[PDB]
């Protein structure tokens, strides 16, 4: 069809312009994110057994539900956490499962197993939801005047902000982190012990008199305040959200799965604008934590990188062609293909993410390659034979179209298999594959439609002045001619002793194998997200005052030695277990431009935070950067599950856990390996004598009420306007300090009501036990989370954990979860990835060139490029990762292209009659210049990624360095060994001459 | 496209290799089953009202739920049954809806009226389930050491076997039947007479006493809910160990009586997860059971008394073996004729690739590998072989007759046949696709695979138009002079076939010479085909010996569990004496009720078919010996389901007549109307056997409560229920009998053995004050004859009537006749057809319409292929010839016009049509050359003789094994065989002697002329 467009330039221009218009419109309509939809579908099942406690809930509810859900279609795995009187089973389904249909199936199974579950549980009702549990944005209301305090701000948010934020499209759930006033003026057992009451008297009297100030609450006849004289109960600070050492209402925002974070954030901000339009007096919304900002800046940076790559490719193509129009043609080819790729992305639903932009940046050189071939040949014909631009273009098309077709076919074929892979790794592969393949296809189409027309119109007959530059360009031309002569001599040398150089090639293959073995595997690299979390782990049940003081210290440190714009945290909420004395500092860093030095990088900041809070047994303040992929995983470190598949028992499982933790501490590869589960806590066991209950005349439930007045919630009447709370909780437990044990002597209200302290009616034990019980995939498990020590990759850390598991008592498994599971999947997929890519290349070439020998040689070419990629990544110290594997695929494609460039022409000349040796040498010379030109163009197009620096540059460096090294060897080695490969193959298989 | 691939062999090779790899992966991922799911999505709602009258159950549970369900999306119809103590509402949903979403909606609608339902049912909880009552495999653990209790064995199973089986790949559910450990309150029958039972009060005390703290690490670890702890719990002399409980309980939780060959075991049913290979899943289960057996304390021997997977596997084996043997026979025939090993190799390579492509498409669409899929695979391999063999034969004959080199011969042969190939592909597509339009998924599968196998001949349009031409262009080597024809059997056979061809040409010339007579013969063929088609019974699926039979002992409404066990033992002994049963596991309850005391299920696995080869040892005869002879007792209704067909939906002329509409007419009035209607239906000749499937009214006793006197007295109605509970009262439960494990507590008068009948309206009742006053003073017990179960259809109490059409009378005609016979019945009563009747009423004329459409499309396509409006008529006329042989064979065999027969007939039509198209195309080409119609026709007949003979011989010999099948799936195999074999024989002979006549007749009639 090339001739058709040659004679119809207007038609080609029309097609190109239509493509450009479609691209612009698609870009306007295309959603923008950072990463594709890697979030695995997740369904949460929640049940409650108020009449039960921990480890009875697990046996009666958790185990039954998890056994029923076993065998669910698409069920990736199951994590079941059973607390006291509450069971939560999160069933993670594999990527590609309809969340709603999955929830439907879960509900069906839940109804099927409902009968087995305790009737109390059935009446309670087990809920099934699909909401994500990852906070994407936080909202805080701050009153500048200070008129509205925590309770007032919380009421304001609940009245306006809360419902409006839920109304916003794209957010699944808005969680509130505020608190409301209460009036817990109730004594401790020290007070009652000094007295002779079991607090039924006073609590009941307060209830009667309610039917009022805290003083008046205490001053109640049993008007004795002293009997109830305690610290002024006020739950207004109950779950205080500490933003920059201040108290503000916390509004966690969890965006709904499959929702554009940027658009959802924008909608949230607009709704907050309206709420502030109806603000009370001084209240204003101050979002302290956001994720979309890094997404936006990353997209901007990659766009800038793309522009720079385009500039560099123009530079190289000019250096070779040395004429503006000739360089102009491929530069015009580039954007059209990119815009068509954008349109296809919109058609397939692929959102504009960092990965697709990486694909475009890599594409640029591959896109220019074909037009480079076309224009180079047209110029050669227009100079050597002096053909008119039209005639030169026609002849060049006649002699170049086959090469164009072959190169495009091999590239698309190499980018085909990766798309078929599933999982989040499959999604990343799909992004890159779609981008590259569609771009290359459109590049070929333009190289056969637009490029010929431009070569026949834009190109003007070169005169002697342009023919002999007599300058730097002339020097380049003469030097390249000299290099071509030396290259011909070198290729003759390569073919002189084929056995020797083939042995060298086999050595190259061996070195490839060794390098691949040495290179450590890893997942996507870390980046300076601009925000991080400092989990202040505290002893379970420690006074919340200690946690709050520690949080204040953290906030001050972040405001003294760190560049933190927003140091937000929640008291009573943490990934430690969400305990009342557990907090997490959701710190947001300042601008990345301000944070330019290495110390100002988030990693160094976190390291300094750990150092500052090192040597603190009281508070384990562990800082962590935001996970690079917040969907598949939630913790920066690996997710290890210590499954008790053998059923060794809880105590034996704990022994295995502690031994593994000690060995991990010994292991140099591992670091910061900690048990996410909370430690054993003292649990009192009141073995109240039921027969004694019968004798006393107070029911066991009546005795339960007596110990509820001893320890139990009863919210009757509050009046404080601050939060407009009408619930004064009579919780004698929390008020003053009832937590201290009463095993010495409990206090009981007998049938008479004389309030004589309980002597032995309750057999208090005050033992200890686990706060929660965790099972993974139906096996009791302990969640051990660690990280790789500096100088070791994540894959190395995972392998270290696996090795240390060896030696644990039989019955202990090393299950992986979260991002660790995806890393295992990627490591398993990598061999299939490369092997399938090479196989598809071979088959495509075989069908294309109607032979097996030609694809055999082209396949022989690949290991050199693979070698170069490995060499570059090792030299820079980068680990093997998904980006490295994609780079490997690209290098396979480029090496195959460079191989074909020589091999096809050599095959043509050989079939004409030229001796295999002679044809090989002649081809090598003829195709030297196109190979070098295209390879340099592609390499310098990838250079900006390799040399990228700053926020969101680790990924760019990771992919670019490997691609650059591969293309470096995919040319230097190829131009010498491809002739050898073809010669040897032609000797092995008698090609038709 | 042949020219392209002829020039590019490696290209075609690559395409074929891609197809092969895709096929391998598809087979790796394809689901495997016996039959595909055809049943419309059905939701079962079950509820239990402990100790409630059937009429009471209908009034509260059945009616409310049924009424509310009306309105669910695609609710095709609603059927409801109200037994005593439980009710079941089957909601049949129209096909196309997702069963899961329907189940969720049903659950929500049940939630809507949960409150209205009685509190006891609320505690029990309405159970909603997608209809999957398919227990494929059964695992039982017998007391191997003779020292393990049934409940002990069940404990071992639940602890270890249950969870492991749940984890096993492709296991939907592992529901169990084994008896457990539940308490059973066992007071004396004089408890109320002596002092008072008032067991309600003490059981409420049990529930109240069991308590846990509400407030946080502090907790209570004291709760007494066990038989031993019942002496420590306050049970309200009064009842306690400290009070007077005495007789505690026994038999723990009496449950499903599990006896594997009269040996106590534990009931552990297993169902396959839908979409999982049953055979492979069975293998997984077997290995897991091996490991667990090693675990077992040498007394828990695992037994498999039931596994449907075995028959599925053996049938699939039969089919696969048939495929392999067919390929071998094709090799044999092609060597017999061509005598060139490479030429023999070519189709033996081409065919499997097309099969694998069919597998790939099948996986893509979602169709699951089933006996239907594989059986029809064996149908189209002959068609697959046919196209490859005609292509290679045309290539080789040019290499022999002419001196064309393999490449040139391939080019010319493809130039000759390609257009015909395209036309034939289209024709076969248009003859197989219409089968999909049927509302029967059986026909849909038999379409999809056969359609993509004619489009495996379309993959041959990418192989036999691409790969086969390429292979012939390369693998074929020029004939080694005449060395291929030596003095051996091969050469003599070749010479003899040449002589036969000469004789055949002379005979065809003779037939053409007198066309009128042979056309009259063809009309006679039409008449014979018609008459044979008339005299043939209609069926849907031929049953086969699965290797197992199910027995259900239905007994009077309630029989003592001891008596039920006695009858079960009698049946089991009879089976162990006069029947070849490998395993005879018996489980109480189950059957229609599901847990009914009278009901009893016997899963009895037969021996291997080899030892049961004798016809009397076939499952049909074995079931025949049962249900009579030993069985047939008046009260003991022991009936053996004679190998319930996996698609339990096939019904030749079954009428699902439902006298649903009540219109206020009393149950008695509806009974009268039912009797009148069934009598009149018996009288009318259009109708046949008509029965009232509902069980006849059994003796009973009612108790008019003294509710008015209870209003006057202090006796509450709940107090009356408690007095019943004292004497005739059970089904309440307890909790926490063994730790977290939740068991039950059941009040039983006089311990286990009350031994009382006169308790009816005799027991005194102490009032609210406590004064002993017989409720019999005002409450009266009266003998009655009430119905066992109340059935309501679409919200109307109905009498399900099952009938068949009288021989020769149309099913729809008989349904109209049923309606007319009803016409005139008392007002308020109406009819509603269900199941097969309902579907037929919806549409029954699909078949003629799509058949006519297929004929029209074929005619148009042939008109395109021949470039004439007259020539296709001959190809159309060819069709009945093939039908003749299938009809003759099925008549001689006596087999019915089953689905297998019909599909095989369609396949034979396709094969004969392909042959006819080839013949007529070649004849037309020769005519267009200039040769006279007669001579061109003769030449075409001569040429298109050897490929047809080879095709027919290979396919027929491949089909012969199936036509001679011996047990182990014999039914379907022999149906397919008989049909295809007869069609092949007659089709081939009549075609080669008549299609030339057809072309000649058309040419003379319509004045065909040169271009």
């Amino acid at each position: 069809m090339a001739r058709f467009f040659i004679d119809r330039p207007v038609f080609a221009w029309v097609i190109s312009l239509l493509i450009v218009l479609a691209g612009v419109l698609a870009i306007r309509f295309l959603p923008v994110a950072q990463y594709p939809d890697i979030a695995p579908p997740v369904v949460n099942v929640s049940a409650s057994y108020p009449g039960a406690s921990a480890k009875v809930v697990e046996e009666a509810v958790t185990a039954i539900i998890e056994r029923e859900m076993n065998g669910a279609p698409g069920l990736l795995y199951t994590k079941a956490t059973s607390s006291t009187g509450q069971a939560s089973l999160t069933l993670t389904f594999r990527q590609g499962v309809n969340a709603d249909l999955a929830a439907v199936e879960v509900q069906n199974r839940l109804k099927i197993v409902e009968s087995r579950l305790p009737e109390s549980v059935r009446r309670d009702g087990i809920y099934v939801e699909k909401a994500a549990d990852s906070i994407q944005l936080i909202v805080t209301l701050t009153s500048s005047s200070g008129r509205y305090d925590a309770m007032e701000l919380g009421e304001i948010a609940s009245s306006n902000v809360l419902q409006a934020l839920r109304r916003v499209e794209g957010v699944g759930k808005v969680e509130t982190w505020g608190a409301e006033y209460a009036m817990r003026i109730w004594p401790d057992p020290a007070k009652l012990t000094s007295m002779n009451l079991s607090a039924s008297d006073l609590v009941n009297a307060v209830r009667r008199h309610n039917a009022v100030t805290p003083e008046q609450f205490g001053e109640i006849p049993l008007r004795l305040r002293d009997v109830a004289r305690v610290e002024f109960g006020q739950s207004e600070y109950g779950f205080v959200s500490r933003v920059n050492q201040m108290t503000a209402t916390g509004l966690a925002v969890k965006m709904a799965p499959g929702s554009n974070a940027v658009a959802t954030a924008k909608r949230i901000r607009a709704t907050l604008d309206e709420l502030s339009r109806y603000f009370p007096e001084g209240v204003s919304y101050n979002i302290p934590y956001d994720t979309s900002a890094f997404v936006e800046i990353s997209i901007r940076k990659v766009v800038s990188t793309l522009l720079e790559a385009m500039l560099l490719v123009f530079a190289v193509m000019y250096l070779f062609m040395q004429n503006f129009r000739a360089t102009l043609i491929p530069t015009l080819v580039v954007p059209v293909a990119l815009l068509g790729t954008f349109t296809v992305m919109l058609g397939l639903g692929f959102s504009i993410n960092v990965l697709t932009m990486f694909g475009m940046v890599l594409a640029i050189g591959i896109l220019v390659d074909d037009a480079i071939i076309v224009v180079e040949n047209v110029e050669r014909l227009m100079a050597e034979e002096g053909l008119s631009p039209h005639d030169a273009t026609v002849k060049a098309m006649r002699q170049i179209s086959g090469a164009i077709v072959g190169i495009t076919v091999v590239l698309v074929s190499v980018f085909v298999p990766m798309a078929f892979f599933s999982g989040a790794v499959g999604n990343i592969y799909r992004q890159f594959a779609v981008t590259l393949a569609v771009s290359i296809g459109f590049s070929a189409f333009l190289a056969l439609s637009l490029t010929p027309a431009l070569c026949a119109t834009l190109l003007r007959p070169i005169d002697a002045d342009h023919h002999e530059k007599r300058g730097f360009f002339g020097w380049f031309n003469r030097a390249f001619l000299r290099l071509t002569g030396r290259y011909r001599n070198a290729v003759a040398g390569i073919l002189a002793r084929p056995i020797r150089w083939m042995l060298v090639y086999a050595l190259v293959i061996g070195v490839v194998a060794l390098l691949f073995v040495r290179l450590p595997q890893a997942f996507l690299p870390e980046e300076d997200q601009g925000d991080f979390m400092i989990m202040v782990m505290q002893p379970e049940g420690t006074p919340m005052a200690e946690t709050m003081a520690n949080v204040g210290d953290v906030e001050r440190y972040l405001a003294e030695h760190e560049p933190v714009a927003y140091a937000y945290a929640v008291g009573g909420f943490s990934l430690y277990g969400d305990g009342t004395s557990s907090a997490m500092i959701f710190a947001t860093l300042k601008d990345w431009s301000e944070r330019r030095e290495a110390s100002q990088h988030v990693g160094a900041i976190v390291e300094r935070i750990n150092q500052r809070f090192a040597g603190l047994p009281n508070r384990t303040v562990y800082a962590m950067n935001s996970p690079p992929l917040p969907d598949l995983g939630s913790t920066s470190g690996f997710d290890f599950r210590l499954q008790d598949r053998g059923g060794v028992g809880y105590e034996a499982l704990v022994k295995a856990r502690d031994q593994l933790l000690a060995r991990a501490a010994e292991d140099p590869r591992l670091a910061n390996v900690m048990f996410a589960g909370q430690g054993e806590a003292p649990q009192i066991r009141l073995d109240i004598d039921r027969r004694k209950a019968e004798t006393l005349g107070v029911s066991m439930d009546e005795i339960n009420t007596t110990l509820a007045v001893m320890f139990g919630s009863d919210y009757i009447g509050d009046f404080m306007h601050g939060s407009q709370v009408r619930k004064v909780v009579v919780q004698a437990d929390g008020a003053k300090r009832l937590g201290i044990d009463d095993i010495g002597r409990l206090h009981v209200r007998n049938e008479q009501g004389e309030m004589v302290p309980l002597a032995t009616f309750a057999k208090a034990a005050w033992t200890l036990g686990p706060p929660q019980l965790t099972r993974y995939n139906g096996y009791p498990s302990f969640n051990l989370e660690g990280q790789a020590a500096p100088g070791y990759s994540s894959g190395e850390a995972m392998q270290a954990m696996e090795q240390l598991m060896q030696g644990l008592p039989e019955g202990i498994a090393h299950e992986w979860s979260g991002q660790s599971f995806e890393e295992r999947l990627s490591g398993a997929q990598a061999p299939a990835l490369f092997a399938l890519s090479v196989l598809i290349v071979f088959l495509a070439l075989a069908a294309l060139y109607e032979s097996w020998s030609i694809p055999l040689a082209v396949i022989l070419v690949v290991p050199l490029g693979v070698l170069g990629a490995l060499l570059g990544v090792s030299l820079r110290g980068l680990p093997n990762d998904i980006y490295f594997k994609v780079g490997l695929i690209t290098i396979i494609g480029l090496s195959a292209k460079n191989a074909i460039l020589i091999i096809e022409v050599a095959k043509d000349h050989y079939q004409e009659g030229m001796s295999l040796l002679q044809a090989t040498l002649e081809a090598a010379r003829l195709r030297l210049r196109p190979i070098v030109m295209t390879s340099l163009a592609f390499g310098f197009g990838v250079v900006p990624l390799a040399l990228s620096s700053g926020a969101g540059s680790g990924a760019q460096v990771a992919i670019g360095t490997g691609v650059l090294g591969g293309i470096v060897t995919a040319t230097v080695l190829a131009v010498f060994l491809v002739p050898l490969f073809f010669l040897v193959v032609g000797r092995l298989f008698r090609l038709r001459k």
